[PDB]
């Protein structure tokens, strides 16, 4: 398979998740929560050995609304865009829907109020996964190859310009 290996070449060094629970779920949310936090701050880490730091990211207490920002480099020049998502009631079986809500409008590959729309095969590729994916492995897999793909088109088509900063 190469769904298969390209799958593990993306996040073989990315901690594996194990708890069934989402935000309604008390004592076992509390621990899928060390979990993900486990899992992005080794993901960040090797992020930064691999001079790709590309996003940060934190949360509200309770852990079920997540904010931050991401960097995307195109001709050297690096592009920031805040990021959110809510954390369904129904994860990790479910996947959360990231937005992007400045490029709201300004992209085919989006839906209304900026949720990022990604291919049909990453939906599958996370059911697939349950419950060994986490928040890291939905930015290695989800929001890092869409930005691979939308931002350097939105740059071209003269949708996203570079701010003269410094």
């Amino acid at each position: 398979s190469m769904a298969d290996e390209a799958t593990r070449r993306v996040v073989s060094e990315i901690p594996v998740l194990k708890t069934n629970a989402g935000p309604r779920d008390r004592e076992l949310w509390v621990q899928r929560l060390k979990e993900e936090y486990q899992s992005l701050i080794r993901y960040v880490e090797n992020n930064k050995n691999a001079d790709n730091d590309w996003f940060r990211l934190e949360s509200n207490k309770e852990g079920t609304r997540w904010f931050g920002k991401c960097w995307y480099i195109h001709d050297l020049l690096k592009y920031e865009f805040d990021i959110e998502f809510d954390i369904p009631i129904t994860y990790p079986t479910t996947a959360p829907e990231i937005a992007v809500p400045e490029l709201d409008g300004k992209c085919a590959k989006m839906y209304r109020g900026g949720k990022i729309c990604l291919t049909d095969h990453f939906k599958p590729l996370w059911a697939r996964n349950v419950p060994k994916f986490g928040l890291a492995h939905l930015m290695a897999l989800g929001l890092g190859p869409w930005l691979a793909v939308e931002i350097p088109d939105l740059i071209q088509k003269g949708v996203i310009h570079h701010k003269e900063k410094c």
